[PDB]
Parts: structure tokens; C-alpha cells; sequence
């Protein structure tokens, strides 16, 4: 499949290049630069109106002899009532048993309901062509694996999640992390440009840095990808683009039951089922 | 073994309220917090932890006690001081003991434990002060015994995806049963009363120190790097964590505030490179 995968990394460095576009075009005041080393190409933006900090990333890595290669990214935005987002596409070659990889969620703090609904029918759109209960597989396994155990707790509301894709012919598979691919920005770019110009306080400020506490738990003691890359001896600036920009801890910090902080916790991340 | 192991409990619970008692003492203002729970196996717990102080901006002290394919029972102290002022250290100390049934043997018991030093804006009379307190403290017990958990502790606390030490060092020690139990017990009481002796001098000296924003920003860098190192690597963070302990309690190691930048580091030259151009790499502190 020399041909297939090189189709595969052609996709993936085109992806980047779309994906950096669409949000410098919603920020439209800050860039990525460009990071390239060996291999990879690792974008980062910061400081614009609307992404703090934010990191598109495609790396190409080589007892099993294995190839990789995949686009990864978290956006962390300034303002506190847009969420933050996560995507991955990958693939797997061990030599010759493949896999895909990936997904994409929503980190709300402040979160809106009309919001949560159009990101996960974003989500179920792109699925219903390659099988009728890939959405709720992959939604489900998206609630799964981004949970933090030891707090009971969701990092956000979900999204899809997959791994060890290989159920299908290769070129379906291939034809899906696509779709994923350009839903990301289907579904994370208009709550982007529909809520990067609403007020915030410097009171939510703060709830945005302890929440990106939980963020940054979940990226350093559970997120597999995160802990592989760290142990494989994997690029740290490149993998580590996920941190958020400032996070607090606090003892027993959590917020007053009853306030907007609380709402989160209380009904967005236990909600589970939007559309 | 339990009348041994009551004394140790004794002193343990003991430490904990003679640390918050040191500390406070150098603040004068920080508001303490305490959460007690026990546990359906038997144990529990104690956690104090002080806030939002004039020095002290987050600082805990836990003790536990922990039952649970052999059955065993373990219990300790553990620290971590984040203080408010970038030229006052973050510091760590741990005392801990445990001990496990074996069929057709006696329990195998051991210790393990330390202390160690996190400075922002190093100085090399503290670091010195600091590891000559640890030196001390071991001459007693024998002659290689500083250099022993010295070298531990240089071993253990380091980043080895960074290629970057944690800090200045300290002690740190594991599996301790070289010893008759009595004078184990004695090492690790050396230990926690030398953790105060080596760390509040450094907070008396340090506190009154003049600081900027840009040398708290620098702090909350320093500190993504402190985070990382207890969310990634640490052991007992991990172990804690993957048996269902209570979660604050385990945390209380985590910075106030941290930050992550993209390719962050410091400035070549400026006081801010210091820490990692001279000070973390010299580990020879005596
Ligand atoms: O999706 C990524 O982050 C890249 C793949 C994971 C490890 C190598 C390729
Ligand atoms: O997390 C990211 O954004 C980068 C990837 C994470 C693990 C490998 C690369
Ligand atoms: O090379 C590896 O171990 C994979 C890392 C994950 C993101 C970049 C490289
Ligand atoms: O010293 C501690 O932090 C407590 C010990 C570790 C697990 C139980 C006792
Ligand atoms: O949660 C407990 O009962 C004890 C835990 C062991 C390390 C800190 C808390
Ligand atoms: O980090 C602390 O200070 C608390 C201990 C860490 C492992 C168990 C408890």
C-alpha cells in the first residue's frame, strides 16, 4: 500500500494546511508558524482575537517494526465562552496489519446547548453514510476515553473517538478519517465565529484556568497518545502543544452548586445524549 | 509489629501538626483548611493544607494510613509548599512505612521517604545550606548514607523527556530495611525535623524578597514543569491515583498556577536561564 499511504500522507498535510486556514480566517488577526524538524510539521497560533493558544500538528514517526503518521491539534481559545477543541487523524502500519485513528471533541466552560446539539450533528452526519450505528459506536467511545476516573468526571461533551479502525475495506477507512477531517471544522468553526465576540469577566477568566487544570490532568495522566509519545522518544514541544496556555489548581476548588461554573458539571458534562 | 507501627503513626501525626506550626510561624497570615475521612478497610486520612497566605500560597500536608496479593498496610506524610514569592523554593518532603504479610515468614516492612528543594531564583548559599542540613542529619546513621539518597533523589526527581532536573535535590530514599526497625524509624524522624531545618531558614531569609509580574510569570512556567513531573512520572501521584485515594489529597502537590508555552525557555544570559545554565546541573552541593 506504498501508494495508498503516500495518498494518506497527502491528505493529512493538505488537512493541515485547510485547518490552519479556516482558523486564521476566523481568528483573522493572529498566524501559524511553522515548526518543521526530523519527522513533522508542527503549526502553532498565539495570542490572536480569538485563539490563545493553539497547535496543528502532522508527524510521520518510524517489539514491532511500525510506521505512523496523523494530523493532531487543540485549540485553546481566549475567550471563555468558546470552548476549547481537539482533533486527530491517524494511521498504523505494522509490518503489514493497519490501523486508523481519531476524532474530534468540544471542552466547553461556558457552555451553550444549541452548541453541544450542532457539534454532535455535525458528528452524526458525517457517519450515517458508513454505517448506521457509527455515530453511537464512536460517540460512545468518545464518552469513554475522555473521562478522568479518579475526579468522576468528562473532560467535555464529547464527540467521536475511534481507534484499531480496520473493519472496513482500506479505502473506506481512509475515505472516513476524511469526513472526520473536514467535520472538525464543520463543526467547531461556527461556534467559533457565533461566540468569539461575547463579553467575559476576569472572574471567568479564572474558571476557564481551573477548568483547564482538569484539561491539562487528563493530557498528562490518562491521554494515551500523549504518554506514547512522551515514552517513544517523541518530540515533548510537539506532543506537549495540547497544555493549556495558564491552568490553576486549588485545594477542593470547585464551584459554588447553583452558579454558571457549577452548570457545567452539574448537567452539560453529564448529559450525554444530544441529538 | 503494632505497637512499632502506633509509634510511628504517633510521630507521623505529630510532624504534620509541627510542619503547619513552622510555616505558619513565617507567614503570620495564611488561612488553613483540614479534611479528615476515614475508610470502609479501615485508615484514612488527614489532609491540612494552608492558602492564600502573605508567604504561603499553597501549601499541604497529608498524612495517611492505607490497608489493602498480599495484604499489606502502609502509612505516611507527605508535602509540597508553593510559595507565593518567586525567590522563595517550592519544596517536598515524604516519610513513609510499609509493611506486608508473607505466608510461612514474618512481615517485610520498610521505609522510605525524603526531601528536596525547587528554587525559581536559585542561590547557592541556600542550596548549600540546604543539602549540608541533609548531610548532617545522615553522618549519624553512616558514612555513605547522604551520598547515597543524594544521589536517589538526583536519580528520581528528573524529567528525562526534558533531559531536566526537577530541582537542587535533597534526599530521597526507598526499600529502606538495611536497619533494625528502631533505628529506620530514627533515620526517617531525622529526616522530617531536618526537612524544617533545612527548608524554613531559606523561607525566613527569602520571604521579604522584592518580585515583579514578570518574575511570577516565570514562576508559573517553572511550575508547568513541576506539574508535569507529578502528573507523568511520580510514582506515588500515580499509584494514589490508579487505587481510588482521595484525589485533593493526592493533588496537593499541584501548582497555583502553571503555564505551558510552545518552545518556552528562558532567555540565554538573563536570570531567568540560571536555574537550568548553572544551578540544576551542579548537583554538588557539600
Ligand atoms: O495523530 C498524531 O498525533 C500523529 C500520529 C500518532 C503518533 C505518530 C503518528
Ligand atoms: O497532543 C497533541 O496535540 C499532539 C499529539 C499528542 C500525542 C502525539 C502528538
Ligand atoms: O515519535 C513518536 O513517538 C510520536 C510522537 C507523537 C507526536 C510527535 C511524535
Ligand atoms: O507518604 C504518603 O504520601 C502516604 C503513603 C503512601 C501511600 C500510603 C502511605
Ligand atoms: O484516600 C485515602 O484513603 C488515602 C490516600 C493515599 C494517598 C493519599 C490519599
Ligand atoms: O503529593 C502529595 O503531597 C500527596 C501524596 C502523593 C502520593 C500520595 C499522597
Amino acid at each position: 500500500m506504498s501508494l495508498a499511504v503516500e495518498a494518506v500522507k497527502d491528505f493529512l498535510l493538505k488537512l493541515q494546511d485547510d485547518i490552519c486556514e479556516a482558523l486564521e480566517a476566523e481568528d483573522g488577526q493572529a498566524t501559524f508558524v511553522e515548526d518543521k524538524w526530523t519527522g513533522g510539521r508542527t503549526r502553532v497560533m498565539v495570542d490572536g482575537a480569538v485563539i490563545e493558544k493553539g497547535g496543528v500538528n502532522f508527524s510521520h514517526v518510524y517489539g514491532c517494526n511500525f510506521e505512523a503518521m496523523g494530523v493532531s491539534l487543540v485549540i485553546h481559545p481566549k475567550n471563555p465562552h468558546v470552548p476549547t477543541s481537539h482533533a486527530n487523524v491517524r494511521l498504523f502500519v505494522a509490518e503489514p496489519v493497519w490501523w486508523f485513528g481519531g476524532g474530534f471533541d468540544l471542552t466547553p466552560y461556558y457552555a451553550v446547548e444549541e452548541d453541544c446539539r450542532d457539534f454532535h450533528q455535525v458528528a452524526q452526519d458525517l457517519c450515517k453514510p458508513f454505517g448506521a450505528d457509527v455515530y453511537a459506536r464512536f460517540k460512545g467511545w468518545c464518552d469513554e476515553y475522555f473521562f478522568i476516573p479518579y475526579r468522576n468526571e468528562a473532560r467535555g461533551i464529547g464527540g467521536l473517538f475511534f481507534d484499531d479502525l480496520n473493519e472496513w475495506p482500506f479505502e473506506k477507512c481512509f475515505e472516513f478519517v476524511q469526513a472526520v477531517g473536514k467535520g472538525y471544522m464543520d463543526a467547531y468553526i461556527p461556534i467559533v465565529n457565533r461566540r468569539k465576540n461575547t463579553p467575559y469577566t476576569e472572574q471567568q477568566v479564572e474558571f476557564q484556568e481551573f477548568r483547564r487544570g482538569r484539561y491539562a490532568e487528563f493530557n498528562l495522566v490518562i491521554d494515551r497518545g500523549t504518554k506514547f509519545g512522551l515514552q517513544s522518544g517523541g518530540r515533548t514541544e510537539s506532543i506537549l502543544i495540547s497544555l493549556p496556555p495558564r491552568a490553576r489548581w486549588g485545594y477542593n476548588w470547585q464551584p459554588e452548586p447553583g452558579t454558571p461554573e457549577a452548570r457545567l458539571t452539574e448537567y452539560f458534562l453529564t448529559k450525554r445524549q444530544w441529538v
